[PDB]
């Protein structure tokens, strides 16, 4: 199987401080909600150090995946949230939802409640 549209709670990060673990990470997403990190190179690697600053966040729940695009500021459609560190200032990530790469739009609501 694959999950892209259907919807993905994953979120692709990039642009990671050069000087930022795992732990911080998740701090600065920690507000949104309880999540994990983890970068390609997490498991089959050991190294904790997102190449090239970079990593995807796996939320436990989908709604707190909303709150972020919110917050991620919008730059001709691609999306960038600030992660503030221990080191580096207020950095503007590069926030992208992880979704299968397709051009479609379409306009509706989901049912708040059942």
């Amino acid at each position: 199987g694959s999950s892209g549209s259907s919807g993905s709670r994953k979120v692709f990060v990039g642009g990671l401080p050069p000087d930022i673990d795992e732990d911080e990470i998740t701090a600065s997403f920690r507000r949104f909600g309880p999540l994990v990190v983890d970068w390609p190179h997490k498991a089959e690697s050991k190294s904790y150090f997102p190449p090239k600053g970079y990593a995807f966040l796996l939320f436990q729940e989908e709604s707190s995946v909303q709150a972020l695009i919110d917050a991620c500021l919008e730059e001709d459609g691609k999306l960038y949230l600030c992660v503030s560190s221990p080191t580096i200032k207020d950095k503007p990530v590069q926030i992208r939802p992880w979704n299968l790469s397709d051009s479609d739009f379409v306009m509706d609501s989901g049912p708040s409640s059942g």
